[PDB]
């Protein structure tokens, strides 16, 4: 079996190896990056995103959310309180700002301890979950704007045409800006590319061991467990590496760098921060390997979770004993 230790593996695939995306999935999957949960993708240096960022400065982050923490500074939960609009160029300068920006640190392990000491006292500020793209149109190898879809996977694999669409997300965060524990929607993979600024930590537990991952936090997080059979699908719930050591529960981390893919595989619970300011974009995707997962996926019906207009066809078809109720949580 390879990658048995379920480690974090990094490829460093030449311009010929970066044309074809599923090709390449596919080979990483042949060397054991998926059981890992995540995987690092090093462009070629022939290889470019777009020209330059110079001229970003006025897309619009129309709702960015203020990320509000409670509980303890290893175990918390945040929610996000929706703040007035602003442009990419006014969040930039907010995020520099003496009140938002990075302190001074060694290195990103100095800064790392500085996350988990302090985060819980601060309420940084994300433009998250914004419908766009990056990528140059004239980007061909790895743009992901121009990704296969999800439905047409679907379609491929299983012979049912459904509706729905499958378009990217872009991030733009600031120093403490956090992304919960959580898996994808029905367990999809994600794709996300680190296009400017500082940079990303992640925290990510093997797909075989998830289920460490849930029964600790129904412990941790009990009032919540007793909501809802998934709350981590309600994407609020943090958990340090400190109190998962302590716990035994098996898990990698890794920094990702402006320039640089990560990769997260089915099932693959993953968490983070930002180091400073910085925009990502990120979309889900589909393999044959992921059908299986999508058809066992928990799925949150209490109401808080409410998720796009395309989960409804793979609910609907990979898991029709589930619909009924799924759908009441979502009206
Ligand atoms: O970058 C973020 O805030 C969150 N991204 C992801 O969870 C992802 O790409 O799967
Ligand atoms: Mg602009
Ligand atoms: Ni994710
Ligand atoms: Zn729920």
């Amino acid at each position: 079996a390879q990658n048995p230790n379920c480690n974090i593996m990094i490829f460093h695939p030449t311009k010929e190896e970066f044309n074809d995306f599923d090709k390449y999935i596919a080979y990483m999957e042949s060397q054991g990056a998926h059981r890992a949960g995540l995987a690092k993708i090093i462009p070629p240096k022939e290889w470019k995103a777009r020209e330059t960022y110079d001229n970003i400065s006025e897309i619009l982050i129309a709702t960015p959310l203020q990320q509000v923490a409670s509980g303890r500074a290893g175990v918390f939960t945040q929610y996000h309180k929706k703040k007035k609009a602003m442009t990419v160029g006014e969040y930039r300068h907010l995020a520099n700002s003496k009140k938002y920006q990075t302190p001074p640190h060694q290195n990103f392990e100095d800064l790392e301890r500085k996350y988990w000491k302090n985060r819980i006292y601060n309420s940084p500020i994300y433009g998250a979950d914004i419908s766009g793209s990056l990528f140059d149109e004239n980007t061909k190898q790895w743009n992901l704007g121009h990704l296969g879809t999800i439905q047409d996977l679907l379609e491929k694999e299983c012979g049912v045409v459904i509706e729905g669409v499958n378009t990217p997300y872009l991030y733009f965060g600031m120093w403490k800006t956090t992304f919960a524990w959580h898996t994808e929607d029905m367990d999809l993979y994600s794709i996300n590319y680190l296009h400017l600024g500082e940079p990303k930590t992640w925290y990510v537990v093997p797909p075989e061991h998830g289920q460490r991952l849930e029964r600790l936090a129904r412990e941790l997080f009990p009032g919540s467990s007793r909501g809802c059979g998934a709350f981590l699908r309600h994407k609020v719930a943090l958990i340090s590496p400190t109190v998962l050591k302590e716990n035994g529960i098996p898990f990698n981390r890794i920094t990702q760098e402006a320039g640089e893919f990560m990769v997260t595989f089915p099932y693959g619970y993953h968490a983070g921060f930002n180091h400073g300011f910085n925009c990502a974009e990120a979309i889900n995707f589909a393999t044959p390997r992921w059908i299986d997962y999508g058809k066992m996926a928990s799925q949150c019906s209490c109401g808080e979770a409410r998720v796009t207009f395309s989960m409804d066809a793979f609910v609907r078809i990979l898991q029709p004993e589930r619909y009924d109720l799924w759908k009441r949580g979502q009206d």
